[PDB]
């Protein structure tokens, strides 16, 4: 039985928790997942102080090479907008790229702001203000939703860009996904953004998109599937799958990361993070969809198997699976 560590991106906690719990009743493995943010998983991977890093946000191919690090995709979530507005319902209010920009940009303070309401004909919009909450830190979830407004939003794009941390031009700080959760729940007419998960466990009510393709779409387990159904992962795992065009593609759509080492000097714990990994590729998939996860396809996961074998070895160019 062996003891792991990684640490990161909260975005898929709720199933990497589910998945190491029920790991360790049926082998014995225990693995200890610390959600920190999908920044801090990059910098304590590097600084070697877990067995395996998780980040929301890929890195580059030569960022990969220069610190030795290998990148595989796990799951797909989405993230969703939670809302609360007294007298609405989840999944009532209809928000597109343009406009939820704009309420981030702090251009749109109420919830009854014209815009709005030309999205949404037959609703009674309160003139609530609009309480913007966003992430305090680094985070992958904060680095999907900025991608996603650049590509629908021209002022956002350049006046704040993409990015894991920005200079957010409003909104109260919110630490982690369950933060954002938090805050959205105590604060009446507040937005916030959050993997999916957090939104339906807390019983959070959230609106649906209009998709790049322009219908509006609900944030669902299969619409996070049709969004990176176009994704040529043959190419690279480090797949953008904001804002694409398909039928049902939930529009702020994203894979998440595990980093390890390829020259592996505690090669038991890669050869049992391999393991753990693997084994939630060949049994996981019902807790991820209990979870509302999307599973990558399976020539994906043949894909990552494949390079496993080619580029996770000890000091001496054994490989660890
Ligand atoms: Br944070």
């Amino acid at each position: 039985e062996a003891s792991l560590t990684g640490a990161g991106a909260t975005f898929p906690a709720p199933v990497y928790a589910k998945w190491a719990d029920t790991y360790q009743k049926e082998t014995g493995n225990k693995v200890n997942y610390q959600g920190i943010g999908s920044s801090g998983g990059v910098k304590q991977i590097i600084a070697n102080t877990v067995d395996f890093g998780a980040s929301d946000a890929p890195l580059s191919d030569e960022k990969l090479a220069q610190e030795g690090l290998f990148q595989f995709p796990t799951v797909i979530g989405g993230v969703v907008l939670a809302v609360n507005i007294p007298g609405l319902k989840s999944g009532e209010l209809v928000l597109d790229g343009k406009t939820l920009g704009d309420i981030y940009l702090g251009k749109i303070k109420k919830w009854d702001d014209e815009a709005i309401a030309k999205l949404n004909p037959g609703l009674k919009l309160p003139s609530q203000n609009i309480a913007v909450v966003r992430r305090a830190g680094g985070s992958g979830t904060s680095f999907v939703f900025t991608s996603y407004l650049a590509k629908v939003n021209e002022e956002w794009k350049n006046n704040v860009g993409t990015g894991s941390t920005v200079k957010w031009p409003i909104g109260l700080g919110g630490k982690g996904n369950d933060g954002i959760a938090a805050f959205v729940q105590r604060l009446p007419g507040a937005i916030g953004y959050v993997e999916y998960a957090y939104a339906k466990q807390n019983n959070l009510a959230y609106t649906k998109l209009i998709s790049a393709d322009g219908k509006p779409v609900s944030p669902t387990e299969e619409n996070f599937a049709n969004a990176a159904k176009g994704a040529d992962w043959s190419k690279t795992f480090a797949q953008d799958l904001t804002n694409q065009k398909g039928e049902d593609a939930w529009p702020i759509t994203s894979t998440t990361f595990i980093l390890i080492h390829k020259d592996q000097k505690k090669p038991e714990q890669g050869t049992e993070v391999l393991k753990f990994f693997d084994w939630a590729y060949k049994t996981g998939a019902k807790q991820a969809n209990d979870l509302d996860y999307a599973s990558l396809p399976d020539s994906v996961v043949e894909q990552v198997r494949a390079a496993w074998k080619t580029n996770i070895k000890d000091s001496s160019g054994k490989p660890l699976y």
